[PDB]
């Protein structure tokens, strides 16, 4: 898979990118990596953020569905016009689909300044498409029309440090290897989590450590009201409670060093001087998911490198700073592309499925690694879900 290596560019806060061609002539458009949504959906008209857009009226292969779709989130929202053309993805598998296209005519909040993509690959399932289940998403358009096998996966490659204009734009951000595994990517055995239900790509965790010290939580409150893989959502996302007693714990451990409350909200940033960052005074985060096997689970384990996001000081000086990457959720547990940065992520679509192994371009330091480990003797697994 050698030509899909390197394919993607961004970074966690803007979000990963693959280019893709639409229509015929192709016109080239970067696109959003987003595993937390279902819809292919591209600007379509001139926007302050976007460089370039879809002209639907330059290609001999559109097809107008003579349907409008609006598509609103908590943070943003976007409407726009449903239609079929012809899609390829460059750096990907060789082939040419027919696949349904959201034209992107209005927006508010949805493009990012800067951030270099011009539209959204959703790579979830067709429940949560807009208007309905009957929009196909790409992937099965993919899947259906070609041999591409049944399965793709991400390793997001966070820098570690910030990333400026021309940097982000000449940096290989990862790669998105469609229809395989690239064995390159990862080190360490691959581990898998059962997909509880193809609407996202909805995960089970049955128990949380900070430090190795265990939350102690009931596990349902861990996937209140669900547990995502979200590639198109920045932090990690987690519920009241569960936020609010890692947070407690986070500070405790962190407690020698202190910090503006407005820091834990994600508002403001640390800085610290050049090279001189704590990372060991930062407390590991382990996820326990539930795995294949019967009453077994295994952990992902994340550093602060991971829940740390670089961000360039305001004053651009010599300092190293970041920005507290957990969220307060109220839609459930979304791993977001900071946790995912950690790992390569195999979304095993075919078998039903996630795949978790140690990334090859994860960030650390030298007393501490990302991990993947198991198994663990767990039990009633199940009731971790909720309904
Ligand atoms: C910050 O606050 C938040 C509150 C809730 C969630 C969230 N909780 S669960 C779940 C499934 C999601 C989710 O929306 N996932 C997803 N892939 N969404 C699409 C997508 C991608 C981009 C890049 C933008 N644009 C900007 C500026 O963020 C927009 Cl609007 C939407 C995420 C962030």
């Amino acid at each position: 898979f050698v030509e899909m290596v390197d394919n993607l560019r961004g970074k966690s806060g803007q979000g990963y990118y693959v280019e893709m061609t639409v229509g015929s002539p192709p016109q080239t458009l970067n696109i959003l990596v987003d595993t937390g949504s279902s819809n292919f959906a591209v600007g379509a008209a001139p926007h302050p953020f976007l460089h370039r857009y879809y002209q639907r009226q330059l290609s001999s292969t559109y097809r107008d569905l003579r349907k409008g779709v609006y598509v609103p989130y908590t943070q943003g929202k976007w409407e726009g016009e449903l239609g079929t053309d012809l899609v390829s993805i460059p750096h990907g598998p060789n082939v040419t689909v027919r696949a349904n296209i959201a034209a992107i005519t209005e927006s508010d909040k949805f493009f990012i300044n800067g951030s270099n993509w011009e539209g959204i690959l959703g790579l979830a399932y067709a429940e949560i498409a807009r208007p309905d289940d009957s929009l196909e998403p790409f992937f099965d358009s993919l899947v259906k029309q070609t041999h591409v096998p049944n399965l793709f996966s991400l390793q997001l490659c966070g820098a570690g440090f910030p990333l400026n204009q021309s940097e982000v734009l000449a940096s290989v951000g990862g790669s998105m290897i469609i229809g395989g595994i690239d064995h390159s990517l990862y080190t360490g055995s691959l581990w898998y989590t059962p997909i509880r239900r193809e609407w996202y790509y909805e995960v089970i965790i049955v128990r949380v450590e900070i430090n190795g010290q265990d939350l102690k939580m009931d596990c349902k409150e861990y996937n209140y009201d669900k547990s995502i893989v979200d590639s198109g959502t920045t932090n990690l996302r987690l519920p009241k409670k569960v936020f609010e007693a890692a947070v407690k714990s986070i500070k405790a451990a962190s407690s020698t060093e202190k910090f503006p409350d407005g820091f834990w909200l994600g508002e403001q940033l640390v800085c610290w001087q050049a090279g001189t960052t704590p990372w060991n005074i930062f407390p590991v985060i382990s996820l326990y998911l539930m795995g294949e096997v019967t009453n077994q689970s295994f952990r992902i384990t994340i550093l602060p490198q991971q829940y740390l996001r670089p961000v360039e000081d305001v004053a651009t000086s010599q300092d190293d700073c970041y920005k507290f990457a957990i969220s307060q959720s109220s839609t459930g547990t979304v791993m977001g592309a900071v946790i995912m940065e950690g790992f390569y992520v195999v979304f095993d679509r075919a078998r039903k499925r996630i795949g978790f192994a140690v990334s090859a371009c994860h960030v650390h330091d030298e007393f501490r690694t990302a991990a993947v480990e198991g198994p663990f003797v767990t039990l009633d697994m199940e009731d971790c879900g909720y309904n």
